[PDB]
């Protein structure tokens, strides 16, 4: 019993962070093989961030202005190349700590854990979810840019993030591994802003499931609701829309307990209507929207608590 | 910027997990040189958990009878011995991944890192706080005994935790790593309950100043109280008393926004009487109790491990 907001263990991501130094800046590297992985921007100056000429700043760079830290033995940059927004830099030796692991991009409301990093040394670990505006809300202090966020699937790391930014609203700008930023935004100091933002939809009702399974059906009501009149009034409260794929990925856990998708639509349309009046779901007075379908089975018991 | 429920790095610790069965038992070890430490309740069937006699049950024991696998390899065990409610089973291999540790009795109001174990692999890792009343709200399922809890001082793990039982209430107790429990329980099927919990009132403070630092300070308010009519009114909504040694403690935090703790204290005692009216607090509805003031202070200013 219990739900907690639960990271994967970092483990096999802390064997691979390491710093990364191009003349006064200093950041955090990811080291897969013989590749490090870090933000494009680490070849900037403060003054250079609002119009970079990437190319033009990569160019007068030679292998050996990178200093590259793994602990405490200094690493030998033998090649360099930019793709996208992520600098890669060939070392002399492949990292022997190396998991076994995939790039993979993820799409707003899929969630997984962050392990914070400053000068290659982590520093924590906690969950988040990629919001429907392309941001997150993470904990990041100067330093923390190259700290990458990762799922874990059968020993095998799913690098997703890798942090570049902090918008002026104190939330967070990154890309995917491959240098993609996720959201309209750029490696550059410019007057950028995150959208309006959304509650996820399909994670509320994951975590409704998740209350239902723990023993909690005091939000339940006799009622249900059509797909779309379900999203005329989630639309009100600054929802997101719910789609038939987040119907049909609902399946499993409407199987186990018992309760069809839009009869929880109907709960769900009751409590943006009521509020809480005083009670808890899960420990939590708020809808909580950071844990997903596949959060929740991987995390409750297989039988409800009936 | 940002603000999130953080726990330490678990590197460390997962190095050091191992699955120790006997009969029909499953559950988790902690390997740290050649000792590997688990929950003594791994010797029982479940009727022996009725009322269980454990030198009675240890005695009719063999080493060869603990099978102990870390990761795809079998440790050989060859001494055995019960500490507390603690079993320690000496291995032939010392552990090679075993980090600078210590282990730590811990105080309730104090957090840790759990990392939740099934069959000596790790799952998950989360932050909790050791309640008033003893208990952890923890997040565990079966298989879950003998996972472990600790923080991480520069590069020392300290151990405090190691999970033995589910309460009816859904909440969690075990031990430290001496096999004492914190709280009032014992290892046996017997009914059992958690006591009535209170709030950790220092880490309220804590996480109101986390607010503060972090941009949220609707909830300040002109006004002070002395700390006598603080814990009048902090007794009155299930608080745990404030101390002297609580008012130190907060002492950097009050500095850093200058904002005094009974300053701070008259802003926790509005929110008790009058709520939150529609608004929150670093995304929260409710008052958090598990952010301790070195939990704030690391956070804000970076630590690494
Ligand atoms: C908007 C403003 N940015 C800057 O002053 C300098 N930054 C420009 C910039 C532009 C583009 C790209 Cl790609 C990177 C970067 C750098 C950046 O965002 N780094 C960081 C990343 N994460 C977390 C940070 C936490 C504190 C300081 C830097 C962080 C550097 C700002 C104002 C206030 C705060 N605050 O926490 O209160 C944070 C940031
Ligand atoms: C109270 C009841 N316990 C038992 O059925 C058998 N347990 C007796 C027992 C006695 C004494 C000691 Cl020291 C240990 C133990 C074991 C125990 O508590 N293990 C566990 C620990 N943590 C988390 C668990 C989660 C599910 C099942 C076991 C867990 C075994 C129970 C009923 C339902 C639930 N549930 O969440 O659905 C949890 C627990
Ligand atoms: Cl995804």
């Amino acid at each position: 019993s219990g739900f907690r907001k639960m990271a994967f263990p970092s483990g096999k991501v802390e064997g691979c962070m390491v710093q990364v130094t191009c003349g006064t800046t200093t950041l955090n590297g990811l080291w897969l093989d013989d590749v490090v992985y870090c933000p494009r921007h680490v070849i900037c100056t403060s003054e250079d961030m609002l119009n970079p000429n990437y190319e033009d700043l990569l160019i007068r760079k030679s292998n050996h202005n990178f200093l590259v830290q793994a602990g405490n033995v200094q690493l030998r940059v033998i090649g360099h190349s930019m793709q996208n927004c992520v600098l890669k830099l060939k070392v002399d030796t492949a990292n022997p700590k190396t998991p076994k692991y995939k790039f993979v991009r993820i799409q707003p409301g899929q969630t997984f854990s962050v392990l914070a990093c400053y000068n290659g040394s982590p520093s924590g670990v906690y969950q988040c979810a990629m919001r429907p505006n392309f941001t997150i809300k993470g904990s990041f202090l100067n330093g923390s840019c190259g700290s990458v966020g990762f799922n874990i699937d059968y020993d095998c790391v799913s690098f997703c993030y890798m942090h570049h930014m902090e918008l002026p609203t104190g939330v967070h700008a990154g890309t995917d591994l491959e240098g993609n930023f996720y959201g309209p935004f750029v490696d550059r100091q410019t007057a950028q802003a995150a959208g309006t933002d959304t509650t996820i939809t399909v994670n509320v009702l994951a975590w409704l499931y998740a209350a239902v399974i723990n023993g909690d059906r005091w939000f339940l009501n006799r009622f249900t609701t059509t797909l779309n009149d379900f999203n005329l009034v989630a639309m009100k409260y600054n929802y997101e829309p719910l789609t038939q794929d987040h119907v049909d990925i609902l399946g499993p856990l409407s199987a186990q307990t018992g309760i069809a998708v839009l009869d929880m639509c109907a709960s769900l349309k009751e409590l943006l209507q009521n509020g809480m009046n005083g009670r808890t779901i899960l420990g939590s007075a708020l809808l909580e929207d950071e844990f997903t379908p596949f959060d929740v089975v991987r995390q409750c018991s297989g039988v409800t608590f009936q």
